[PDB]
């Protein structure tokens, strides 16, 4: 299957059926090796699927997900389910690095997975996905927020017996999402994402302040001052009183006003030299 | 290309050094020849672009982007440049033929770069394309239809010089152009891009009847009812009177209970087998 | 490996032990069967290698050669070794089909290879194959003809043993070659190969007449004005009285001539329309 | 999901909550028209999964697989999952073409599928397939044997809740099915394929007459006599009174008795074109 | 290749013109610099194809390749004949890194083409490494355990100019080479070449003791337990008093059995939980 | 599109409204800043385009393109733009790092380009690029030379409007430009290239000393020994005092006679051994 890339050997079982799965919270207590000096040792609560973003090896949160409470294990990682090709920089760790780990799993709570999740479970695990994103967003933990807001547009994309209250609910969640979704990304300057998450509210709230601004203003970051100008544009007509609009909109303007600027100049030079040869080709 | 797929004999000069640019209309007068056999002669009006929906090689439509008014002439194409691949069996002709066309270039008339355009020429012209796709329509020419209202897509898309009322209307002719697309995909069984396009034009009004329920139609035509369902329901909600949706949430509502029925016995039944091994199981 | 792509059941004895080989002269009636239908019966000597420009499929050559004189043999070739992809029209041989042969290897004559000859075999061969492709290139059948000059070329690359007058016949063997080779992609209109061609004429002799001229064609040919300008002015310091070349030259003088007003109208008219836009936006 | 490929109208619903599932047999009247000119109708009792073999387009199978019991429907399939860029020769239909069908299901019963089946009922359903398999290979039908075989190997792969007894008995399945599945590749000349089974009949009974036999033959019907002495010398080793191994070997030897000929004059005769290139090279 | 690579500047010429292929024992002295750092000097005896498991960069192995006895020399190498994308940790040198080593080829021994060797050398030889096979494994040096084996494998592969008696030893260490690879594949675990491995073996003695149970364990290592289940099962019903074979059957059964208890448990939760929906799916 | 790989914050306002170009000439102080850690703090004055050779990474050259005379800036690279897949080892930079660079553009001369460039221009630019050209070369700054040398070629290239003297002045400059960029070649060991290179200038003067004799140099260089000797043969014939040439020619002579005794040899040994396998096969 994976062969042998995550070799564990168990020092002292865990009683428990229980084993943690994707999205569950986990309590350990690790130690990382690399040619058996220590590297990485630590005690964290942490939700599996995030550990990428606490400097923990993916083969790492797999293996966790084969423990049971209280276990004690070993878990060898080849390079290839450990950092890989790039290493871990601030753990000295260099590209194609086997490694070993002494965690021991205190305990855990598996999450509730969407196919157990009733209609109104589910606008309830999204809203308080929505808040964990939100503190982390709070935090600067940006990256570990997207992970949070996406969870709620997976789960209530196909999931349809709402009770049409039940409806505006699932359906305000997902515009709150993906506008949420556009912050983040806008915050790790992945504007072409910014601008994906913006539409996708926008098709829920055509007329959003939010989603008209924040695509606007990912617009204006790329230079593609044209489309910035038109959703700025918008957010006026729309929302008068707004600071942002206004001032981004006069940006535009500047910007657009110097790119004609340029351009012109650039086909009269053109144009003229372009005469030249012409003339010249006159023998 | 830049390697003899396309060479044209001159038979009678032309008489401008114009030359037609996509999506011009050109009026044309051509022979066909495979293997020296005549398989196509007439005498006809086509906008550069649309060839390949009327029988003609794209070869023939890249040579013709180069003659100038009056300008009879003889083409001749290599396979990939031709039919290629597939042939014409309309025409009777074997795939990677190679064939001569005795074209008369009698008339044309280029058309509107885009840059060529200012805001007022852009909506104008946009009105005016918007309605030749109500014609292509009409008659069933649905891939034709299409190259009509992408245009109007294409030219008010950068284009923001607008001026609120001008960008109001240019707001309403791509939220048709959007709605219209959707139309012909459908027409066509292109039940993605239908989504896409309908998808394109929520974006631009969140509570469109048109929108959604040819998004709803589409979901249901690939068979994700639980998506079709969600697209009714709401333009029932919206729209309470609203003919088709009423009927066709009922389908959803109705294929939705069997898939139920389904999956529940064959749950039934998986569990049950389980249970028969977990029995022998022990001795 | 083949894998049952060549099937032959030998139906009469042949004798001698010897068998065709690459570039081997033969002597064979032939007919061939699709669904037990006769679609092409001949008597034809040819030489292996040329098969493909006869309609003989592949897999057909690399049956005979592996027959003996005086043999009576019924070849099976799978889809892949019949015409395989998209068949033979005149043989109304549809896409993916399976044939059979049925063929007696009456004479032949094996081919010299590059290791059986000295230095003073290659020379004397490279004329007798230069004689075979001037003949093909006479009667049109230039594929076959450049089945034959390429022989050249690659029989004198590596060897070296060579004594001067030998290095001199040698090197006015691989330049007849390259121009031939020259000759005959102008004719098949594969014009990057013939450029290319020229190209290894002059690295040989620089000033050839022959090799600038032709490389002037086919630039002229895709259209490339400049650099096949460039080519009729050289041949023209070099031959004064190069007819082609003035006219050619003339040809490009002006299609680059008119290319130029063009060009300069283009940004004429985008400059006017830049300016019109900077007065839009002064509002 | 197929984007519309498969097209259906319901002519005459039928009742009935059944519906075909692959493996299923079925009773059809069809009608198959390219461009409303009929080029295909007939009734036949068929197994889902095999219509290839019967000129049935796949995407025919699939959308039997969405009908009932006694109904009356028309399907409309792509070229795509029509008979695509091949057609179909003996019913005049070329690369790329659009079909429709009236097909009439008038019964069928569901197969039994792999989780459904108990221990027990596997060495059932595999027995019973085998014999499905072994007429299908007298009628000369190898390719629809095939299917026949591959489901036992399948089917008794992971299945190891076995009795000991029941063992054997799957295990017996196996090699009969391996060894079969060699026959039948040999019948179709797949010989690496015919090898694979062989291998795995080998590694069931390594000392296997039938599996070294066959793998014995293929090897030779590829010329690769080295490995088809081999396994005739084993044959014979273990089943001395073995009519075709003593043949074949001989074969094996005369063959590989020329080849050793051929290729020692080939090294004479490069070793002594070698010595004289040599001895000029001492100048 | 054939691109500066790996360019050798002789400081002392060589005696003999012979040179070392591959897999010859070579003996030589030697330096790495890295920007003209010392990082490795050492004396040693390799065979060539083994220096990457001796830290030796292959550039420096394809050059060794090429010298002759008593020859002191310098080779220069780049990153994709050096390291490369990786890098030496061991030696503190960068991915793509630049080195120089002054490497002098003090004495060596060709090792034997393949059809350098009769039956008899063959089977001679392979007795031999796979004698050096026994220490690299010892050792727990396993890749190099591998390229013994392999060793044997390949030089008895087409040969089967043996004697019966020869055969039945060639079959013997044929079944010996593919029982240790398996061992070192294992302690390697490289699960999937274990197994091919086996099946290699068993194909050769489908009875085998440690084939089966080696086999056995590769599928327990990777989890797929119904299939470790059955190897164990027969090894047990062929060697009663097998050790190993009982006690991991037991593992096996225990494991499958926890799995099932899960699987049914989950398809009992998605039972009700679609019976839910079932429920709320009336009003 | 970059997506905000290159991020400027602006510290300090520049002037002029002008900016540098590829090829501008720039005076800029800068330092570098990894994790906050100074990496690279320098003042120092190149050409854009050659930043790379400097350990400038692509993305800051992009940047400093986009900066004013004067200006201040801090400038903000996602790995991608940094030194990106394996970093900077000098600078400790690991694979997959974001930088800061924090520099200030000085001064600059914007570049003529190749457009802006009447005839007489392009003739006097094409020689001092090719002065700086060989400045660089002369402080071994090889990859430097390439980068001016290469920019003769390409203005030269498709500009026909030349008066004979001009042609004459212009493959002179061409000419002297392959062959330059052959010595580069040949000294960065970048053999195809630099055969390559000589290809290009024998085309305009195949008597060429330098071209034929270079290209000699790369052919024996990667083991050409046959191909070398013509060049080295035909270098004398024309040049027969050409030392090197004499030297050279020396060597191929005896490489190549050396080569012919061990493969004389290899080929009696295989004679041997296939006669020795012919009693074998008397048996």
């Amino acid at each position: 299957e994976e062969d042998g890339g995550i070799i564990r050997r168990i020092q002292t079982r865990g009683e428990g059926y229980a084993k943690p799965n994707e999205g569950a919270i986990v309590e350990v207590a690790l130690e990382g090796y690399y040619k058996d000096k220590l590297f990485d040792q630590r005690e964290l609560r942490f939700e599996i699927g995030e550990g990428e973003n606490l400097d923990l090896p993916y083969g790492l949160e797999r293996a966790i997900q084969r423990m049971e409470k209280g276990e004690h294990s070993i878990v060898y990682l080849k390079p290839s389910y450990a950092f890989g090709s790039v290493g871990k920089e601030k753990f000295q760790i260099p590209p194609n690095a086997e490694l070993k780990y002494e965690l021991h799993l205190k305990s855990f709570e598996k999450a509730k997975e969407s196919w157990e999740m009733n209609s109104e479970e589910k606008l309830e695990q999204s809203t308080i996905v929505k808040e964990r994103g939100t503190v982390y967003f709070k935090e600067g933990k940006y990256k570990q927020a997207l992970l949070q807001y996406k969870k709620i547009v997976s789960w209530l994309e196909y999931e349809s017996s709402f009770s049409n209250e039940e409806a505006q609910k699932a359906q305000a969640l997902r515009l709150a999402s993906h506008l949420n979704l556009a912050m983040c990304h806008l915050k790790l300057q992945a504007f072409s994402a910014a601008i994906e998450s913006c539409n996708k509210a926008l098709e829920l709230d055509s007329n959003n302040e939010k989603g008209l601004s924040r695509r606007g203003e990912a617009h204006l970051a790329v230079n593609d001052f044209e489309l910035a100008r038109a959703d700025f544009q918008k957010v006026l007509q729309l929302y008068p009183n707004n600071k942002a609009a206004k001032t981004q909109l006069a940006v535009c303007q500047q910007r657009i006003r110097r790119q004609l600027a340029r351009e012109k100049k650039l086909y009269a030079n053109m144009f003229e030299r372009l005469a030249e040869e012409e003339n010249k080709a006159k023998a």
